[PDB]
């Protein structure tokens, strides 16, 4: 495995963050999620990314008894707090009282003292910035948290929060965008940016939801036990998009003549690509079978050559989103 | 029920707060009280405010034992720290060690780890707001309060409170005034200058102690079970003004068509008049009949039309109070 | 009994404070210490002074024996750090070391969560002002503390200490100086500096060790149970400068006929002379005789005349001690 | 025994400070290392100086076993964190998760509520310096260290930090060298630096592993248990770099006389030599023999004479290290 600096921080991540994002009701069996967990250790992934909200704290709770044993030192728990999870208007958001209420829950599910890295899930435009800010320093001072992150963030809010920060002694080092191949609406403004305040990106869809990986053809029946076929939550229209678009899966089955010249699958390339930018710390990536985390933890530190990134833009064309 | 924010904060209470009053001698028995806060329960209240003077401790205990298992989330506690509760110089006041001496207490009866809201229970001129201030730093810093509330204070000292807690990190977001139909002394000052300070209005005596509910005649015996037979407590003379009055208990009678109007009980349309007020949050309601506080429940979000607005201020003319 | 500000604070003290310094090795029956304290509560006293040093921790321990059980809304408990306590250069001062060494064998000793007024006892030139403060600083957000105060400090020292104070919260609102009759060396400088600082005195020796008790006649035997007869410790020859003078010892025998004027023993004109001094908050009692606390707490609130202030300077004359 | 101040701080170090460094496998019985800590204590030693690395936590837990009842203000105990001491890159540096994970060890291996010197072992170029001083002021908040050190850093760096800890209320008192007669790197910018922002230096190497006991001649085998004999760990090449020298090993033995002259050993002679320095508080002195450290303590005090200060310049001539 190798390591990134979170932002200007002493603290390192894998380049490679395993996610275990679960659905309030979902039919995936704990032993399947736990054994999940157990091969991304053994690929050395040191960093998890989870939520409160994931399975309505069932994600929580499963990583918490995955992790249960390894040194504390050897792991970095990202977690966040936004979404609801309570019954109410003050059951969500980032309120003193919702983190305040939220924060102790997290840490025992989790089995820790201290979550590593602490991520405000959303902005919520109701919680002034020094309310938020005064309830992180609240919880650094009392040892609870040791960094700060947010998702899916205006880049004004984020600098006025990371100068909040600095006066308050509260390390805002992460930021978490979707980012891919297909993907760039954070290459315009957020990552110069984030760059320039010392933040670093921890990156979601790196893979669309296996779009990136080759295997879904145009016009074909979707394999056995793909995403495809099993569309639970509202993240599957996000993936509709790509797959009712014969177009963008042809250029994708043709980037892997590109992947097989570097020695890789579509997959480790896809990763590899966002890894490829300086603003980024960690690619995320869901998988629920050992043999994929184990082959997509192989991107760690590969460097594509600027040959095979100027083709790689040449295939996927207009099919790429920018802003 | 419809909530709103309390000031320029992410706390949203209920448009309607149940209070809990008792005198340090009550003969109103135990059971009644938990069935008047159950009700309140049952009706979507969500917000309740109280104090450790309230029948010598046991406003707040009863409270404490209500609320038992529901979820700390889905609650807003307001409780109130000033009026003697102890013998001697230091059991009163606002002084560091009232404060610190009081906080524990509150929390112990209402069975709770944090205080949602923590009001000065009226303005003290012998404690400094520096030391006062940095009281309340320390109890947010230790997750014991969250925000700060002020009832009965002069506007300059509001100001100058808002100021120093803006330094301190210390959310000052609530002021509590006499606010009714009848009575509009903080239309003047308090409202206007809490607006831009980021404060919100909790009111109180918003039904003056039942005189805006009809439900008193001029030249009649009161009611069986009616507040003006049983007047416990040096309130009743605040009643007494109204009551000693034939001429407002008439023009109140006069209200009655206006309610039917917008279909409405005078109890109703008395406290939708409150919430008209943009600087208000929420009205708190006074009863310990379940009935009463389900139907006041349901003046939560009614608007009154402009029309209804001009023809209740030339009913009521003169009787109201301004400054 | 009547109460007094300390400094610019919300905490009240009364004008009468019980001291119980003992000596190391001292022949003081527990049994006598403790039904002095109970007969200081029963004369209405509030406030308490001691120190680690005093009794070497057993004039702490006796009066949290005799002070549990009284609500601690109705204690001012006063102690002090900076006398040696413990062996090598660590063990006294003011250092970090020691204050933070000091503060929890205070607490235990004296069975409470919080001391009220914390001195520091001598001013150490060793420790920068700036460690000592942010240690206070550190106890008060702790709740340890609440009000601090300093002993027989430069002026320029209380100045410095005072606006480091007010910049990190810590309430610096107490001088202690010796004050009586005979000597008023704080009246030049330390009394209008701490009047302008916020500061108040809790005064010591304000008997002069029972030679302001008229009870020492001029070329005589000392009576029976007289300090005279046992000078145990370093503080007898403080009383043999005025021993040793027939002259003051006849001029303190003249002042019976004034304090009778006024319905006064000797001791209670000599205790309302200190507190007719504004910039005076409490005089310090030294007594182990229970009939001596119930007259000696009477002086509280006393009023003494112009015309008896004027006649009062005239008798003691050149015998009293300036700057 | 004599005591400094540690820089501009109310805490006194003793003039000699025992380290018990130790290899991770070491062959040093546990028995042969608490006889020595009882040996330093028996000679006066106040101060003693380990590290988390030291012995992988051996050295740490060894000296809270030897100090196990010794009074807390008797003891100023010195720790380290820096070094790796776990597996990955979040188990090494001066990172907040490090330090937060590192402190708790070292309080329950020494059996402490509090380190009184928490020193930086090395600068680490990864961290900012406002991630770490912040780090440090919430563990000094806590009472879990007091004051602060650093060991081996750049001298901008060391102005940088003290800067911050001023400003933060975080006590930055000690700087860790190497400094001996042999050694005297620290003399052209560290010192002169550290004196300025109120710094004191803990010296080590100070008798270069032995060289300056006079204890080895040039062309000659090296005695029965010397360091020279058993050369464990990667500090025996720094040593080499003297005992390859006949010139330095011979001038070292006309050093003899001149200590003769003061009535001391060449040991206590290059130990007073470093004590000579107004900028240094300490010498630290290893040794696992009891009458070693007996006669090394006794070099506490003594003042050597400009005369004999010229003479040992002239002896050691050139073998001089400097910048
Ligand atoms: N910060 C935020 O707001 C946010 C939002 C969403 C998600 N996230 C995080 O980011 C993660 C994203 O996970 P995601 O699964 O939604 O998106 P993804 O990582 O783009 O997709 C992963 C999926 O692609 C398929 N796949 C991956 N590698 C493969 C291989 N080598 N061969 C074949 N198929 C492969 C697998 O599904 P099948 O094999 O079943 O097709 C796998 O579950 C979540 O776990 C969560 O922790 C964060
Ligand atoms: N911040 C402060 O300093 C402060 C000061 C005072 C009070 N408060 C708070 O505000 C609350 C005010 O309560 P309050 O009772 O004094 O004043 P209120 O709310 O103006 O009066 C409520 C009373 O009016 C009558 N009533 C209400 N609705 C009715 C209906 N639909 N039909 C018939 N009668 C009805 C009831 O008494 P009867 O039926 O018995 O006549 C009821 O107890 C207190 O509980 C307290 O929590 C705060
Ligand atoms: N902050 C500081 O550095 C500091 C320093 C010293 C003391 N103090 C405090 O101040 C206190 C001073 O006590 P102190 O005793 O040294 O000085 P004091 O209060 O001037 O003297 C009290 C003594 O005078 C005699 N006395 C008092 N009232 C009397 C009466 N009505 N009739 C007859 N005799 C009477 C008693 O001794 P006999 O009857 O035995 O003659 C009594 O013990 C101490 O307890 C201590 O708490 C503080
Ligand atoms: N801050 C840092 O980064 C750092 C780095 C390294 C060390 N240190 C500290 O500084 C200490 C330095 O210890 P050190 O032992 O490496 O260096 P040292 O103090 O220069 O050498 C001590 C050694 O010299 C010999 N010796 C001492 N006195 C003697 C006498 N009177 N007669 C004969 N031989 C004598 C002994 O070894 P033999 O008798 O076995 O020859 C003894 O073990 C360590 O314990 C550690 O705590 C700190």
């Amino acid at each position: 495995m190798e390591f990134r600096s979170l932002g200007r921080s002493g603290l390192s991540v894998s380049e490679i963050v395993y996610g275990n994002l679960l659905y309030p009701q979902d039919d995936t069996p704990d032993e399947v999620v736990l054994s999940s967990i157990r091969a991304a250790l053994d690929a050395g992934v040191t960093t998890f990314d989870t939520a409160d909200v994931y399975g309505m704290f069932r994600s929580e709770s499963l990583l918490g008894r995955a992790l249960a044993g390894t040194p504390r030192e050897e792991l970095v728990l990202c977690t966040k707090v936004g979404m609801p999870t309570g019954f109410g208007p003050n059951g969500r958001g980032l309120s003193r009282k919702h983190v305040m209420e939220s924060v102790d829950g997290s840490l025992r599910r989790l089995r820790v003292d201290h979550i590593d890295v602490y991520t405000a899930h959303r902005y919520d435009p109701a919680t002034p910035l020094e309310e938020l800010m005064w309830t992180f320093s609240d919880l650094v001072r009392a040892g609870k948290i040791l960094y700060v992150g947010m998702s899916e963030w205006p880049v004004e809010r984020i600098a006025e929060a990371a100068g909040i920060g600095a006066r308050l002694g509260v390390p805002v080092i992460c930021h978490m965008p979707r980012y891919s191949m297909l993907w760039r609406a954070p290459e315009a403004e957020v990552i110069p940016a984030c760059r320039d305040l010392g933040i670093g990106q921890i990156c979601y869809f790196t893979l669309e939801q296996g779009v990136l990986t080759g295997k879904y053809a145009p016009g074909a029946p979707p394999p056995a036990g793909s995403r495809a076929t099993a569309p639970k939550g509202g993240r599957a229209p996000l993936m509709r998009r790509w797959l009712d678009d014969d177009k963008v899966l042809g250029r994708v089955e043709r980037l892997r003549p590109l992947a097989e010249e570097a020695g890789l699958t579509t997959a480790q390339l896809a990763l590899a690509w966002v890894l490829q930018n300086p603003g980024v710390s960690g690619a995320v990536i869901g998988s629920f079978n050992a043999e994929q985390v184990l082959a997509n933890a192989e991107s760690a530190g590969v460097r594509l050559e600027t040959d095979l990134l100027v083709r790689i833009d040449e295939v996927l064309g207009d099919s790429v989103v920018h802003d």
